[PDB]
């Protein structure tokens, strides 16, 4: 067939129930996440092509960037709580990786703050028990899947995105098969 289980996606051997429709992980601290961000915006290219009433979620993992990295998890629920992805996902990107600023949870902080969320806001979110069952989630939803590795995609809790099994001549090639990939998934 054109798409085969093994080439642009694998399969769950242990399928998981009531999972997100399109469910995506990543790192401040991973790589290929800055430039699945900032250079391809996978994210954006999914959505564009993804038919409707599918929602999507993306969650931070722990496993990279030891106490830091947690800090980010705990950072990115409460972005998700005020919904204010779209004003830190950049700058907590480039504060990480190409300006090497954040060095602790202090300096997360400063980046919410420069994009104008109030500190005041900021401490409550990050103290508050709706983020500790948020960051709940991101880890309960990493832990079913089996993650050890990030970029990752889930479709429908069953299919992984298998970003090796496409072309990388071209970028913009990539990110068509890419998001073509999830909408065939989604369709399944």
């Amino acid at each position: 067939a054109q798409y085969e289980d093994g080439k642009q996606y694998t399969t769950l051997e242990k399928p998981v129930a009531g999972a997100p429709q399109v469910l995506e992980f990543f790192s401040f601290f991973c790589p290929h996440c800055y430039q699945f961000e900032e250079v391809l915006h996978i994210s954006d290219n999914v959505k564009k092509k993804l038919p409707e009433g599918v929602k999507m979620t993306k969650y931070h993992v722990n496993f990279m960037g030891g106490d830091l990295g947690k800090d980010l998890t705990q950072a990115w629920a409460v972005a998700m709580a005020l919904g204010v992805e779209d004003k830190v996902t950049v700058p907590l990107f480039e504060g990480v990786q190409k300006t090497q600023t954040i060095r602790s949870a202090s300096d997360i902080r400063d980046v919410f703050i420069n994009a104008g969320i109030k500190g005041e806001e900021y401490d409550a979110a990050w103290n508050s028990f709706v983020v500790k069952s948020l960051v709940a989630q991101q880890e309960k939803a990493a832990a079913d899947v089996q993650l050890r590795g990030v970029p990752a995609m889930f479709v429908n809790g069953k299919y992984q995105l298998n970003p090796q099994g496409m072309d990388t001549s071209n970028m913009d090639v990539f990110v068509q098969q890419y998001a073509d990939t999830v909408k065939y998934l989604s369709e399944k």
